């Protein structure tokens, strides 16, 4: 169960995860694997398909709620780059992973974007923000965002009917012609209508298969494990707090169990809508 | 002002147009020109951009309300055909026009689809169903929809900031690269997930400029003028009815306001849908 606080469509909006009416961290307290190494991962859905609001798990706040990303001091909405409407997958991230910013990847030759590893979920169901769902990984794209390592995992909700026919990245291309290309294009151009340069990619933009994913994911999990393990070491501004026992059990940054500070601002529905939710950009 | 009755997301949903608390016909009573042969047309918006529900003016019901299309005894929803999400324009129609089903067009060599002429409005704003919008025409696509003439006007809302950097169809291609092709693709494949064939096109798919467009529109207007022109001829099923106390000239099908007298159902809010409002279908 997830719960909401503050006023929606504003900076004061926060969404926390709970278990048993008791808050846990989206970042740290959700296991990376839903089911063993039977290649079933937990995905945190930040952004529903065909939506424009850039929701993110917040690293800088206690319990790591999902909140609106902000730019300029305004709520951030991504652009519609023709022919796409908003995010064209359910977009989010794998818990207990970290794109380490002091670590250079030999294949992107860049450092990490300081956030959990990103996921694009491609099932037909539109998942609401804050959902936690089990996914099979199919492959991965080596995005170099604004000069930072920004791997994008390709995955599908394991209860989707296509999950059976889709076992590796090649299957995706056979059943979804044009989909992989549109996906590269999306990440390539999506900041151009903000005046930002085109993004680039590792391996000349080649989607790598599910075996090369898993390995990359496991690496980001090790970094997360190091960030949490102990490393009693200031990784500026990320709050590493985590709860119950175990969860994570070894961590120095553990505590138990907050509850009290989960008292921020009772929720309130609000004035919706603002920016370029509506406009088409041609890039 | 538009006014609603019946239960939404159901077959009993009906949206009527009124002026001054008095209903008028979406089909017959909204003038085709918002501003004479000063370049400007009225468009009835049936379908907001990026929605899937197929709303349309009802032709067979008094006052011609907008309602859900229905096939196989359930509400009709359009497929998402990759990479598009529902309708990729505000979709609708020009009032007082008619693709005459007894009329064969020299360029499509086919008869009309018995509906008013269709419009794709391409401005930024997403318009709710039932809106009536002043638009400038930029071009036309000669679509043959399952064998019926089904011209699709390309137009833009005159208050959109693009409204004229865009003066003709060639300007659309310049500022919106890919848009025209994606638009023909949409109409080509949109019934393929239903098992139906690909649609085809007049002039091998060519978008014709606005001068050609306005010519076709006039023709569809002259047909509507014949349908309504007191023409005492039973091509109904279509209700040619008009109003008001000074609306459609001296159409035989005008009346007083028996239209107000039609009280029905009263509005009601209802459960959402499910089907494949969500699903992606893939056809090149
Ligand atoms: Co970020
Ligand atoms: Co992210
Ligand atoms: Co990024
Ligand atoms: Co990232
Ligand atoms: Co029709
Ligand atoms: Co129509
Ligand atoms: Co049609
Ligand atoms: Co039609």
């Amino acid at each position: 169960m997830s719960v909401e606080r503050g006023t929606s469509n504003s900076a004061s909006y926060k969404m926390f995860l709970t278990h048993g009416g008791s808050p846990i961290s989206y970042f740290h307290d959700v296991p990376l694997f839903a089911d063993a190494t039977n290649n079933c991962y937990n995905m945190i859905v930040e952004i529903p398909r065909w939506t424009n609001a850039k929701m993110e798990i917040c690293k800088e706040e206690l319990m790591n709620p999902i909140k609106h990303d902000v730019k300029n001091n305004k709520l951030r909405y991504i652009y519609n780059v023709f022919p796409h409407k908003g995010y064209i997958w359910n977009y989010g991230a794998l818990p207990q992973t970290w794109e380490d910013p002091s670590y250079v990847d030999e294949d992107t030759k860049a450092k990490g974007d300081n956030d959990p590893i990103d996921v694009c979920e491609i099932g037909s169901k539109i998942w609401p923000s804050g959902s936690v769902i089990p996914v099979k990984v199919l492959g991965i794209l080596g995005m170099i965002d604004e000069g930072e390592t920004d791997w994008k995992v390709i995955a599908i909700n394991v209860a989707d009917p296509m999950a059976e026919k889709l076992n590796d990245i090649l299957d995706v291309d056979a059943h979804m012609p044009g989909f992989l290309k549109a996906t590269r294009d999306w990440f390539k151009y999506y900041k151009v209508p903000a005046g930002k340069p085109e993004n680039s990619f590792a391996f000349n933009g080649e989607f790598k298969n599910k075996e090369f994913a898993a390995k990359i994911i496991s690496k980001t999990h090790e970094h997360w494990q190091k960030l949490i393990s102990t490393k009693v070491e200031a990784g500026p501004i990320i709050r590493a707090n985590v709860t119950v026992k175990g969860s994570p059990y070894m961590v120095s940054k553990e505590d138990f169990i907050d509850a009290l500070q989960k008292h921020e601002d009772f929720k309130r529905g609000s004035e919706p809508t603002d920016q370029a939710i509506e406009q088409w950009h041609f890039c």
